[PDB]
């Protein structure tokens, strides 16, 4: 009786998931688990790595925690070269993570999505099919320094994936991404209670976002039925827009 | 419990235009997802066309005649709908010349908020609403035809925005979706040369499938794009107007 | 020199007082001569005496941008008095559902009275029009979906129109300006006033004159090939 | 007013086209003006071009992806010409994988020499920052992919950037041109000419000067409410 449902299904593909430590990454490497793929998470430390095929296991889910540092070409190429002979090819890939700093982060940012992104892409051009979907920063940032940084990521990260999506359409490869806007999330909790109070008054649903609301629209993104969705950044922000 | 995000068990849907093509598909979709659906159309042999459709399928629902033009035609519609089906949680609203913008742009948006208004007050008791609006499909000729799509999407888009501030604190959410060149009648009726051309602006190389979109709207219409709002949602295969 | 609008004429409408009159003496100070207007005759008289005062030839008008009569009626006045007026410039606690009878009302009288200018512009082959968007400052919630809603309308409507019209060498284009000195911004309680002005990076409000020099600029023929566009007047504070 | 009158300008990528047409107009409305090019031949031609209109300043070279040349090029100009208070960067087969590295290289260009010229800015609490977009290079589909990447990373760049500085008084805007004549656009034959002009409301390209008319209104004391905007001179044809 619920078998419509099975076109929906992300059995038989395997999913790199990054920052799936935690909150968001976290929701989405379960999500997408439990949808049927096999999930390998990915963490900075080897302690968040061990996390991460700790809560897959404890959620029946198959799959594994890796390290990976996404700013190195040799921490990414060994990554990989590792899932290959493991796991499978990953043919869905989710890369989520002063006045001044806003500059080396966006270029930061977007040079390892770049990275990361160029490496999955052969095996997905072989397979002539893909989903990638990068997740943005969540809303929060203090003061204006933080606003600035987060537009900037934002309008870098949109039209990053615009871009991406142009050059890798032909081989049925999609790319997408998706803006939070305020998620309950670590660093949101550690906002003083004004601001989180502020911030509330300005979404229209009246609530924060659940890390688990943003996973969702990824899951529906990796499915077949999201197949013509390309180049678009879907909010995911209760309907609070900058 | 994959599903239990995705199925639309219990609601019941109301969705315009649904006789052919995108609205149809959508119609379609929100059955199979589970809901109860009342499709419409401007003409009683459409709102055949639907009833019909809604039997093959498996879809318990209805076919009915309405005239998002008309206070009188809304009101009464729905007035049935409430009495004989249950009250629409989800609605979908899908339904020249170098002048004309101004007029097209005006009529669409009166009448998605005659439609949006009239549902709501069903949706503020439930405390729970979906309202999604079906944008253009890319295809018009000639400059004059430019004008007016780029023209209905900007304001599509403003409205969509608007209206999710307006209703957000009773969850309810208002999304619109953005089609690109979608195989339709409509599109069919384009001679090759311009298919061709825009084929070729088209990254994924294809036309979309009216499906395609109905699945995106499925998405919306679920408990999983709670936290969506006031978005309008590109489907077009990566090319961007 | 490059710049002036030596033998143009243009209209101004709201001119009595803040932006409009910046742009009617801006424009004024260009060398065109310049028609303000206003919803009373009160206003009317007082930009007749403003324009005298500060060295401009024109006139202040009466005009309802609403309706259809008093638009007919005060093109008709310039044309035989002064000339067409080629400079066409249109500037003029909410409660949740008011935002969408405000903008089908405000975007109505905008393209209520961009047509009627369009006929003296299409026999010339020449033609600025030029749409002055609201002030930040608007209170609460319901006031801030008004406002984006009518600088959503604003920038697409004046980006359609700039199409509809482009072939005649007519050019549309729209001022979207931030916080701006005036007798509205004024009267804003100061909490509100401060939590603005801490959210604009130049760390000021701006000034009439400034919103009316970019006008002055787009109404020159060095903008000429600038058409469709909202150029933001906002001291880096977006939204 | 309109007078730049007693500040200096520094344009890049000045020896030709849209550059060159800035380097002009700056000069025409009394600024001293230093314009750029990547060779000593383009800083020749400059120098030569800039005397015949009347117009007190210097060709120099420099290239921006280089922080000797940056910092030597600036040192050169504060000693004999005085601070830079109005700069506006202009600077500069095709495949739909390439626009990756030419956002990244532009930016990181605007990036570099906005920094270095902001030193000078904050000293006298007024500048004015303009970065010029890329005219559209190519019809195909990659030059779209190239031409609206790197007109959405100049627009978030340059907001940015505003948002940074706006306390010292500085403008940062940007300019983005549509179709300007080129060598590639008159290579078009009449039907795909025809076709193109049928995209542009105003039905024609746009010249050098109409760019440079609009930067040099942004760098007048009457923009200086104006910061973190693009300005699109592009005739009418939106593309993204
Ligand atoms: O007329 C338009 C041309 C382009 C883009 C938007 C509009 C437009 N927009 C309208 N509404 C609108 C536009 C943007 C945000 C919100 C709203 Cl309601 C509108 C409402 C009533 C009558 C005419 C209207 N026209
Ligand atoms: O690669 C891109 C494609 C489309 C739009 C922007 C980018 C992009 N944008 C970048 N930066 C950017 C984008 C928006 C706002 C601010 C910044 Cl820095 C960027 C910075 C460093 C290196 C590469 C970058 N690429």
């Amino acid at each position: 009786e619920n078998l419509y449902f099975q076109s929906m299904s992300l059995q038989g593909k395997v999913a790199l998931v990054t920052g799936a430590s935690r909150g968001i990454g976290q929701a989405i490497a379960l999500e997408l688990g439990r949808l049927g793929a096999v999930v390998i998470g990915t963490a900075t430390s080897a302690s968040g790595a061990e996390k991460i095929a700790e809560t897959l296991k404890a959620n029946g889910v198959e799959g594994a925690g890796l390290v990976l540092d996404v700013s190195s070409d040799e921490s990414v190429a060994a990554t990989l070269e590792h899932i290959q002979q493991h796991l499978g090819q990953p043919l869905i890939v989710v890369n989520n993570a002063k006045d001044d700093e806003w500059f080396d982060v966006v270029n930061t940012n977007l040079n390892s999505l770049y990275r990361l992104s160029k490496a999955v892409l052969r095996g997905m051009t072989k397979a002539r099919w893909g989903r990638i979907i990068n997740i943005g920063s969540v809303v929060g940032a203090m003061g204006n320094a933080g606003q600035t940084n987060y537009a900037a990521a934002k309008a870098g990260l949109e039209g990053f994936t615009r871009a991406l999506a142009r050059e890798v359409g032909s081989r049925a490869i999609t790319v997408n991404a998706v803006a939070p806007g305020f998620i309950d999330t670590d660093m949101t909790r550690e906002l003083p209670e004004a601001q989180r109070e502020a911030l509330l008054g300005q979404i229209p649903l009246g609530r924060l976002g659940q890390a688990e609301e943003i996973a969702k629209v990824v899951g529906f993104l990796a499915s077949d039925g999201a197949a013509y969705v390309t180049g678009a950044t879907v909010p995911v922000n209760g309907g609070m827009y900058m």
